[PDB]
């Protein structure tokens, strides 16, 4: 079955430019400004839409190897992206895959809200543990801030 959790984040970062780093250049710049968060990103098949596999190896000493992600929908006019995780780490005989879905949005004060959707896919019916979601929530925390951190250092970078 799904279970479904909802949350949502800010940054003083403008939506759009967010979007263009945090999102479509993940795969440079979370091992750049996150080592110990993610050791590299390595694409296996796909040119970025619809499909594309991604590997996520994360550092020695984390609870997880790696995960293979797999790009669902980039909507670069409404700034939402949908990935799933689908091999490695938590996924095996007890849990199939993790829907994410993820839209940034614009607010006036010139920052953005982030609004974050992760669905676990169990075979039957593995309950999914509170600490899960919450290493799964700060890890995206942790990338964010440090992409945060990298926009306001490089003002020349995804504009």
């Amino acid at each position: 079955g799904v279970f479904n959790y909802e949350t949502e984040t800010t940054s003083v970062i403008p939506a759009a430019r967010l979007f263009k780093a945090f999102i479509l250049d993940g795969d440079n710049l979370f091992p750049k400004v996150a080592p110990q968060a993610i050791s590299s990103v390595e694409n296996i098949e796909g040119n970025g839409g619809p499909g594309t596999i991604k590997k996520i190896s994360f550092p020695e000493g984390f609870p997880f190897k790696y995960v293979k992600d797999r790009v669902d929908e980039v909507d670069h006019t409404n700034f939402k992206y949908n990935y799933s995780v689908i091999e490695g780490g938590p996924i095996g005989d007890t849990l199939e895959k993790i829907s994410n879905e993820i839209k940034i949005v614009a607010t006036p004060d010139g920052g953005s809200i982030l609004k974050i959707s992760n669905k676990y896919h169990t075979k039957g019916d593995h309950e999914v543990k509170a600490e899960q979601v919450k290493a799964s929530k700060e890890m995206g925390e942790t990338l964010l801030r440090a992409v945060e951190s990298y926009l306001l250092a490089h003002s020349d970078a995804y504009n």
